[PDB]
């Protein structure tokens, strides 16, 4: 089983928003539009934005999970490394062993899926603030890409489901993720490659 990672606007034009953060040396977290690719550092702060057309109805909520990448990892669910699990780092509401925590939000909910196994964590959907055309979730994500017996090199993606307040699909977008140690250098780097 591979949760799907089809691009879905939906109903209410639901797509993702990133901000303009640039490639210095100090940057903590970075976009890629070339590469569809999130460059950060481990546990800091990774705003993501919320776009619609038009608003959802009461209940609606915003879901966030993280695959491999590659096919041939896809069924393997994504989770924190042995040592990162253990690290005694909990924030009072995410599981140890979960990747993406929400940074922020009381309402949160982390779900272990029951049939999948797979982790994922999901905030009611609230409309921007007066003054603002969006709304922005606060991710963190809680190992490196590199981490041995985690996802150990191997790439991911995050998936972003809107849904309704039974869990059906009602939008979807998605973006590749790398989490190091010098995001700012990574990103210059794959967008040479890239170039080249
Ligand atoms: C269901 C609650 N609700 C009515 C009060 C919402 N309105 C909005 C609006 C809006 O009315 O303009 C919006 O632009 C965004 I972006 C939203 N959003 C939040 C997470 C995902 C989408 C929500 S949630
Ligand atoms: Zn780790």
């Amino acid at each position: 089983s591979v949760p799907s990672q089809k691009t879905y606007q939906g109903s209410y034009g639901f797509r993702l928003g990133f901000l303009h953060s640039g490639t210095a040396k100090s940057v903590t977290c970075t976009y890629s539009p070339a590469l569809n690719k999130l460059f950060c550092q481990l546990a800091k702060t990774c705003p993501v934005q919320l776009w619609v057309d038009s608003t959802p109805p009461p209940g609606t909520r915003v879901r966030a999970m993280a695959i491999y990448k590659q096919s041939q990892h896809m069924t393997e669910v994504v989770r924190r490394c042995p040592h990162h699990e253990r690290c005694s780092d909990s924030d009072g509401l995410a599981p140890p062993q979960h990747l993406i925590r929400v940074e922020g939000n009381l309402r949160a909910e982390y779900l272990d899926d029951r049939n999948t196994f797979r982790h994922s964590v999901v905030v009611p959907c609230e409309p921007p603030e007066v003054g603002s055309d969006c709304t922005t979730i606060h991710y963190n994500y809680m190992c490196y890409s590199s981490c041995m017996g985690g996802m150990n090199r191997r790439p991911i993606l995050t998936i972003i489901t809107l849904e309704d307040s039974s869990g059906n699909l009602l939008g979807r977008d998605s973006f590749e993720v790398r989490v190091c140690a010098c995001p700012g250098r990574d990103r210059r780097t794959e967008e040479e490659n890239l170039r080249k």
